[PDB]
């Protein structure tokens, strides 16, 4: 259930910033007809920096509602407070959520010893799974395999979106873990090669506009074929580097509206709207995937 | 002028339970009058912003400011990374009493130069208060550079900026790009002084939280061009310009406030952790060599 094509989804928004529910709608129709495993809602892609507590916990549950059992949710409750993060994922439980995507704290830099009370206390909180989230580049800090190791034996912590594009943590982490710790990648344009070496799939942004060409990618990547999953990711390459021309969301966004998957690229501050150097560069890159 | 000189990034003192200690926080201030410290910077990164929420933050700067009595001026901190965040905190502190906020850039989600600028100019236009950038990559995944400094440096209530990369080259790249009366302050205690002796106008340190006349010494004889004493000065620091991030700020410098009896308890919040036994030893030899203890 946690492995595969998993996208992270964008917060469609309406011309004032406002969470726009027809558009979330299409996409999750769109991510149910395209095979996509799971939805992560409020992950980075959706904008979780810019949404209040109530605004993130409302879209999490429209996306809940809208799946409406034909598609996994997976919440992004991460915080850099443990009360916080606490709060956000008791806020879930019993939801129907499936589980949870947990950052580590951004900003404060704790230490490996304080990543481990921290995601050890959120954990305790809860029933739901845990899919702890490394991404250094955005935080500050770098939750090492070592720390990943003692935190998989915590009952509830099932497995790890590591986004640093590092490959040798792939089995820097299975080692110190049981079979059945899930593996994800962070970083679509590593995220084959992340499978290729033993991961499980991907929370992807590339799959908010190419869920149908990245579910087959992952699902044949399982199925050892990858020469074939290599030809697709070379179709999407210029995608996965050009949705981060600019800073995530923005490119993806405004590639959503050029399909016709949502109806407005407007985001919240700090976001601003792409550049038309972006909108070149975006407009190349799905015309070279074959999707315009 | 008011915004020069050592500034403490000032620890938020707590009991036991994590709740602030006003007992704490006001010996701390006392201290810090009558040690010389230019100005207090209330809830920063040394003072757990992150994990104070919007009430206990404004609490605590305005517990700060009361308990200041006019003595000495306070900063506050009001960075947010969503900047409907950002002017709702600062809004908070409009006629508070405060003379100036400093403001982060947006951490985590890593908005562009030109997502910086509209950033702080939409905070500058809802506040008549003077506003300090705050630059620290290595925190916030985003580097403010000096080409966008210079920018912001046009929008009439933006008037300094803590850059705290450690990057010196920073100093004069930014000082070129405005008017003389744009400050620059360091955030990085060990570089401080270098930074004061390439144009810099002081430092926003946690290093004064537990050295705070050695700190206002070192500024005002960098001011005056008496860079030799300074020197001096900083080189008895230097242990603690470095040890206090041997753990994750404010572990270390919460751990020698309580030693040396400034603040009843070194508790933080989660995710902070308390300080190992390898770090009190080295945080105590550090503070030794300062002549603190
Ligand atoms: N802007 C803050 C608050 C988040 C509120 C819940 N989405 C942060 O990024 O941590
Ligand atoms: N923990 C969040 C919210 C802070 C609330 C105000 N101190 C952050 O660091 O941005
Ligand atoms: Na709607
Ligand atoms: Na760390
Ligand atoms: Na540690
Ligand atoms: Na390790
Ligand atoms: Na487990
Ligand atoms: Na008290
Ligand atoms: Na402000
Ligand atoms: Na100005
Ligand atoms: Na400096
Ligand atoms: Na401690």
């Amino acid at each position: 259930m946690f492995t595969g094509s998993i996208v992270a989804i964008v917060t469609p928004m309406d011309e004032k910033g406002n969470v726009c529910r027809a558009s979330l709608k299409k996409l999750i129709d769109y991510h149910v007809a395209s095979g996509t495993s799971a939805i992560v809602s409020v992950g980075t892609t959706g904008e979780s920096a810019t949404l209040n507590h109530d605004e993130h916990a409302d879209v999490v549950m429209m996306t809940l509602d809208l799946a409406d059992g034909r598609i996994p949710v997976i919440a992004g409750t991460g915080a850099n407070a443990t009360a916080e993060a606490i709060s956000l994922t008791q806020r879930f439980n019993d939801s129907g959520i499936v589980g949870c995507l947990t950052v580590t704290p951004y900003y404060n830099r704790p230490s490996q010893e304080g990543l481990y009370q921290h995601f050890k206390a959120i954990a305790e909180h809860t029933d739901l799974p845990q899919i702890l989230y490394n991404v250094p580049s955005r935080t500050g800090c770098d939750l090492l395999p070592e720390t990943v190791g003692r935190l998989a034996k915590v009952k509830n912590i099932i497995g790890i979106k590591e986004a640093t594009g590092n490959l040798t943590r792939v089995n820097q982490i299975k080692e110190l873990v049981s079979d059945d710790f899930v593996l994800l990648s962070g970083d679509d344009a590593s995220a084959l090669d992340f499978m290729q070496l033993g991961g499980h799939g991907v929370i992807s942004v590339t799959a908010n506009v190419a869920a149908r060409d990245m579910a087959q990618m992952c699902k044949l990547a399982a199925e050892g074929h990858f020469a074939e999953a290599r030809v697709i990711n070379q179709r999407l390459m210029p995608l996965h580097n050009k949705l981060f021309v600019e800073p995530n969301p923005i490119p993806v966004k405004w590639a959503c509206k050029e399909l016709g998957l949502v109806a407005t690229d407007t985001l919240r501050l700090p976001m601003t709207p792409i550049t038309d150097s972006g909108r070149e560069t975006v407009r190349a890159a799905l015309k070279h995937a074959g999707l315009l």
